[PDB]
């Protein structure tokens, strides 16, 4: 889950 990761969430607007 990309939403759980702060960096993933921030850099992946399509993912989360």
């Amino acid at each position: 889950g990309c939403c759980s990761d702060p960096r993933c969430n921030m850099n992946n607007p399509d993912y989360c």
